[PDB]
């Protein structure tokens, strides 16, 4: 009642009158209370931060297993929080609100189940939102009363207090078994697993939802079939297990190779049970590797792939403002290695192919003396045998990886086939360099000298760091705005505590054995250890970092790997590195 | 005086009081008058549209050649307007304004000289801007008086009335000789020309300015050297002329191949005289061709490259919501052909390489029966001999195009070399399908049925069409926001006059012999003829189209080819096509 009474008594008064709200709590329903955290300056501006809280109506026993929240599996807690968020949003599609304003901004999840600051299960369910308070320049009492009483209150009462305890419990189970399966891949002796009956294709070019119509379910070649009995559902699933080493994915155009590789890329994530890619997992450290022309690089050793540059330019400590296709990809590989990646994913179409192979005709035209590039084909075995680093590759034009392949697959009309033997036969009927101990200090002094601040995430595509744009359009395993919001935050903290935080983070990271994953479960350099500290700390700090440089509201952050954090900083154009 | 007096007498009064401005003209200086066109609703909103006018202080005789503006060469008029705009902006860097607010928004040009609605030479110089009128919710009289009196007035008086008549005249000459050279390429028997002494490289990965330091000037191989005496400067320049047919650009990594191809891509444009790429020209219809995964296609015949798709899917009238690498590239090629392109530019790194070639080992694994893709290598000669369509290609991995090549170039440390003979030798020491008469009606009925409007350009990267995002991030010859603003406008007009405009445009386009180029100088289907009408009309209408669906201010539009207009519509996901 009170809040409505309030919005009544201010119905016409001046907008600044709203400031009285700040920090206050209002029962707008029996089950729904509403704290204001912040109040907007004008109606035009970014809305007031709000926190809404309602209670567990489901049983911590059935759903979380443990009696009290602290003792619960963080993976189930995260999956639950991901369910509640989805329910909330679905509530709009089912027209639950008596009135729909569009003044509410709550983070929208992806197909993936991530830890986010948006929905919290506390010791009691809290949701963080921005509400654009209605108001010509005086308060709209009734505009606002609708938002809270006839949009939010019912929404929460219904799709949240009123959530389906059974639906939730099955959501948590599916998410948990996915995590089980991925975190058992290594032990079981695999590098990837594609579950039979999976629906790999998406519904459109700009969709991440499964194909509705005529999707051809994935079926494992009989020779690669694996089984895993999931602990929580108790169900036993079969699929294709890929062993350590080099896997080739071959086949004609439009036969699904890239569609399969994509599912693999995002196999470091758990999905919504009906995503179609559930139980399609890969090594948690898997990195999509691609050419990235024109990107900048600082202090990366790519001499395993590139030597003898024009004018004797160092590849041992490579530094450009304008990468080519081959040196950007080699830089990506070497940065992936430093950040901990044990599995490389490649797709011929986005590869700098001159990096990949060179036929004999070409070597005649352009002899190795004229050619800085050492092909990947001559290094892939080095990486795998000496360093435990596997590769999966979609290939078209060339078959000269057949010899190195441990698995060669052929795709015909979306069907997978094991053609390893035939591959090897064709190979006969025809015709360490890496060092785990990388040398790199991030140089905060050099990197930050031009900073005039503001650090903000821009969609999924970039970070605005002062007068600098960090381009993430080709860091392709970034999946949610919240992740970018996450990256933009250590950056701001990395900068705001400029002197003490870098040595702190770098020391922190050297110590660690386990890094937190995006689903919440918990080769070296100064740089990577720092990065490993960048977000060990951010995860302890529960994903949000209040610093003078950060202007992000509460509840718009999503977990990301340390690999992606390092990904962003590697691509900062002011970046300076040292020894 | 008056306007200041005005902004004084309203200094504290309510913001709505500003509406009195609208449509009024104010002499804020002897040489500078200022019409308001529009006034913002609130201070927060997008600013008031303003038009400022000052006079020719330079001589139409020396600069434009003709006595009166109407009779002047549109290319010189456009170049002049491009100079004045640049001068205006430079005025900020040289701190000309006594006060710099940041409330002024004028379109910023690129390195390229384009026709724009921003600066107009009329029969008298007019500039179109948005000014964010300062104002808590009441007018800022002094905030505003600064903007006009101490920022704009001096700016225009100084870098515009006070422009360097000699600098301008040399700008116009350079631009005109560039246009002369490109529009004489065909006649002279070439397809591209790279002027000796050109500075191809850019200064950074995210810059379009020439490299400052240690740039290695382009030098033509002696065997390809051409000369052209420019009519207006009277200067004679030399460089590399590329003949019709297939040119290969080969060479090691980091040797400048992509840097050269890029200069070629944008060689359909005129640049600022000190750009470094001036007199680096190609066929005006040149199109960069690349893979574009996941894009949508409707009604394109790609059967020259793709046949036998899974489940008997038509390639004769190809239609997906999710293109693969090979079918999107083939679709790009076929769309380019339909839109009139006589010159194809390709770069191995962004190619779907399985489209490009397949080695023998691969054909053993995956026989043609399993392979929908017919390689480009088997079609390039068809295109060139039968249809006059040339190709220039950066290639790395494979040398199987050597046989078809008419010119093979090798790049070593940024030096170009003619290795055609040696290429051919290696080729020996080893080992029509297109139909000009394309069948396609745009179907306005099918395409527009989901439109709930608003059409707006988003940077250089996309168009927002109702609840649809047209993705242009890989239409790579788009160079200015204004071009996107241009495309977004026929779309809105195409839609707003839904019934009568499509048959009108399509008829208009069938009639035409000459299409206007971005610098202002003036294979078939229903679709392309429509497109050729889309912007014959937009150019007559002087680039701006007032329709209920368009909310773009005056003076933020830039010319684009019809090819790019068609480029955008081909990529609309609701697009429906017919016969
Ligand atoms: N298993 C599948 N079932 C149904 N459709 C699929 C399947 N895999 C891919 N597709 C669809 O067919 C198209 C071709 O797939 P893609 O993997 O891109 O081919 P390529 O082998 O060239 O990578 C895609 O646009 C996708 O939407
Ligand atoms: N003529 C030149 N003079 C000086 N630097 C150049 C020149 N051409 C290219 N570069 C620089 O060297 C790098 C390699 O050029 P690029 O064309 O990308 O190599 P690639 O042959 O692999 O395409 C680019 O980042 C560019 O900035
Ligand atoms: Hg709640
Ligand atoms: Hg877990
Ligand atoms: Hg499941
Ligand atoms: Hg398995
Ligand atoms: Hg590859
Ligand atoms: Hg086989
Ligand atoms: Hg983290
Ligand atoms: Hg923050
Ligand atoms: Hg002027
Ligand atoms: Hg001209
Ligand atoms: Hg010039
Ligand atoms: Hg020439
Ligand atoms: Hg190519
Ligand atoms: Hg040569
Ligand atoms: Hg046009
Ligand atoms: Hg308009
Ligand atoms: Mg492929
Ligand atoms: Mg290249």
């Amino acid at each position: 009642s009170p809040l409505m009474d309030f919005f009544h008594s201010v119905e016409g008064r001046n907008y600044g009158e709203l400031r009285s709200l700040t920090n206050e709590t209002y029962q707008i329903s029996e089950n729904v209370r509403c704290t204001f955290l912040s109040i907007q300056s004008d109606p035009f501006a970014p809305g007031s931060q709000v926190r809404l809280v309602c209670p567990c109506t489901f049983s911590l026993e059935k759903v979380l297993q443990t009696t009290d929240l602290a003792a619960a599996n963080p993976c189930r807690r995260v999956a639950a929080e991901d369910f509640i968020l989805r329910s909330f949003h679905a509530g709009y599609r089912n027209g639950i609100p008596r009135r729909t304003s569009g003044a509410v901004q709550v983070l929208r999840p992806s197909q993936h189940v991530l830890e986010r600051s948006t929905v919290g299960l506390v010791k009691e369910i809290e949701i963080f939102a921005r509400v654009k308070l209605p108001g010509g320049r005086r308060i709209d009492g009734h505009g606002a009363i609708d938002i809270f009483y006839n949009e939010l209150v019912p929404l929460l009462e219904q799709c949240v207090v009123g959530l389906n305890e059974e639906d939730l419990h099955q959501h948590v189970i599916c998410v948990h078994d996915q995590e089980e399966l991925r975190s058992n891949l290594l032990g079981a002796g695999y590098v990837a697993f594609v579950a039979n009956g999976a629906i790999l294709p998406r519904d459109a070019g700009n969709s991440d939802k499964p194909l509705r119509d005529n999707a051809v379910p994935f079926q494992s070649p009989k020779s690669l079939e694996c089984s895993f009995t999931l602990p929580h559902s108790g169900k036993t699933i079969t699929g294709m297990g890929l062993p350590p080493g080099l896997t080739l994915i071959a086949g004609g155009g439009f036969h699904g190779k890239s569609t399969l590789l994509r599912a693999l890329e995002v196999g470091i994530y758990n999905h919504v049970p009906d995503d179609g890619r559930t139980y399609v997992v890969v090594d948690p450290t898997a990195v999509k590797i691609r050419a990235e022309d024109r990107r900048s690089v600082h202090g990366v050793d790519i001499s395993p792939f590139i030597n003898n540059l024009p004018f004797g330019k160092t590849t041992n400590f490579f530094v450009t403002a304008d990468a080519s296709g081959s040196t950007s990809q080699a830089a990506n590989i070497m940065e992936a290695l430093e950040l901990g990646s044990q599995l490389l994913l490649l797709d011929e179409d986005t590869c700098a192919t001159n990096l990949m192979y060179r036929d004999a005709l070409m070597q005649m035209l352009v002899p190795r003396a004229q050619e800085p590039i050492t092909p990947f084909v001559e290094r892939v075995a080095d990486l795998s045998q000496n360093h435990g680093v596997s590769s999966i590759m979609v290939i078209g034009g060339s078959g000269q990886y057949f010899p190195q392949a441990r698995v060669v697959l052929v795709m015909n009309a979306y069907q997978i086939s094991d053609c390893t033997k035939e591959a090897k036969e064709i190979a006969s009927n025809s015709s360490s360099v890496f060092i785990p101990d990388v040398n790199r200090c991030f140089d905060p002094d050099g990197s930050f000298t031009t900073v005039r601040t503001k650090v903000s995430g821009i969609g999924t595509e970039s970070i605005r760091f002062s007068e600098e744009t960090i381009d993430l359009s080709m860091v392709e395993q970034i999946v949610e705005e919240g992740q970018v919001n996450a990256i933009a935050q250590c950056l701001a903290l990395l900068y705001d505590g400029e002197p003490r935080i870098v040595p702190e983070m770098t020391t922190k990271g050297g110590a660690l054995t386990q890094l937190p994953s995006p689903g919440g479960v918990c080769f070296n350099s100064n740089f990577s250890s720092m990065i490993a500290g960048c977000c060990s700390h951010q995860h302890d700090k529960r994903l949000e970092l209040r610093t003078p440089s950060c202007y992000l509201p509460r509840g718009f952050t999503s977990a990301t790997r340390h690999i992606e954090i390092g990904a962003a900083l590697n691509r900062l154009r002011t970046l300076r590195t040292v020894t």
